[PDB]
């Protein structure tokens, strides 16, 4: 049985995906959260292991 | 070489993890984008390969 677990704090802090995928392979999780301080806003890099990586971007709606 | 793919639409309709989760589940991807209606806010469903599911939440800062 799973938990769904609650977690906001990997780094809020605004940096680009480069920078954030750089630690999600730090981790070695298949993703990692991070804003952008383009727009400060949140967009979630992960391992995508076709060789790319899956960047996700929300602003809410 | 990698590429850092930029997409925002999994679902952004707002559901809860578990509903989220789910269809993470349905595409077989490591994580999924949702947004939870309680304040409509970012949360990110992720899975853990222990048995858990990873949760993050963006709400910017």
């Amino acid at each position: 049985m799973i938990e769904i677990i609650r977690s906001k704090e990997f780094s809020l802090k605004p940096m680009d995906s480069e920078e954030a995928v750089l630690q999600m392979n730090l981790l070695g999780h298949d993703f990692f959260v991070f804003t952008d301080r383009e727009t400060d806003g949140t967009s979630i890099v992960y391992r995508r292991k076709d060789g790319k990586y899956g960047l996700i971007q929300t602003s809410e709606q």
